[PDB]
């Protein structure tokens, strides 16, 4: 199909960047337009921490209190006044999309300031982390805050996870979480061949029907993944998105590989 066609069909904007890490073949559609990344940034935050904490040390604990709790913290709100391991912070952020775990994880890394720096180090001069959850969820087409382009996020995900400095165990750890994440089944996992394995982290901002999905897709037969970044939005602030849009964009894009 055509993505321009999928744009008209859904009356939505599509941004796509896909890189088959075996061949280095890229597919691009509005890959340089900025979209609110929202909760897909949880996968970047998690990987940055995993670069600095060995797998055997993930049992290390951090204290959680009332001032840490932010909205929509399905797991972490039960830890008020208690301690939690870095392993469970990552599992909560990635699987349940827990905002507090993520914020805690950003704090452990050193804060936005330190996240922003590691990005520049990877050569990503586009991804712009500014606010914490959930204020990062309030998207405005007029602001660059908490946005990235599909080409930039995509490349950052490849140098961090697919071909970065993560160990075998931490990398398996991060990826299993993304393979068993039941929250992304209506997205990229919905539009790719059943033969393929999809390890994703979805996202959805509060405004402009901003719905995203970033995944590592493993074609039956290939062990190297295809990094796939699908960002979408609409023209009105209160527009609701339709998940079938990411599903169908994934279907078409996989036809290039």
């Amino acid at each position: 199909k055509e993505l321009n066609d999928l744009e008209k069909k859904y009356n939505a904007h599509i941004g796509v960047y896909a890189l088959d890490t075996k061949s280095g073949k890229e597919v691009k559609f509005n890959s340089d337009k900025r979209f609110a990344y929202a909760s897909t940034s949880k996968a970047i935050n998690s990987a940055i921490l995993l670069e600095q904490v060995p797998y055997n040390k993930l049992n290390k604990k951090v204290h959680i209190n009332k001032d840490d709790i932010v909205a929509y913290s399905p797991i972490l709100e039960k830890y008020v006044g208690k301690d939690i391991t870095l392993k469970a912070l990552i599992e909560a952020s990635m699987t349940y999309s827990d905002n507090t775990a993520n914020n805690k994880i950003i704090k452990e890394i050193g804060g936005i300031k330190k996240v922003k720096q590691r990005l520049k180090e990877l050569g990503d001069k586009v991804t712009n982390p500014v606010r914490y959850d959930i204020e990062l969820q309030y998207y405005s087409p007029k602001s660059k805050k908490d946005t990235s382009t599909p080409a930039a996020f995509g490349k950052t995900l490849n140098k961090l996870i697919a071909n970065g400095k993560l160990s075998k165990e931490n990398k398996k750890f991060l990826l299993d979480l993304m393979l068993n994440n039941k929250s992304g089944d209506t997205l990229i996992k919905d539009g790719v061949p059943k033969d393929y394995k999809v390890a994703d982290k979805s996202g959805q901002a509060i405004t402009y029907a901003s719905r995203n999905d970033v995944a590592f897709v493993y074609p039956k037969g290939q062990s190297e993944p295809i990094v796939l970044v699908i960002f979408t939005n609409k023209d009105n602030k209160s527009d609701k998105p339709n998940d079938k849009l990411i599903s169908e964009t994934a279907k078409s894009v996989m036809k290039e590989f």
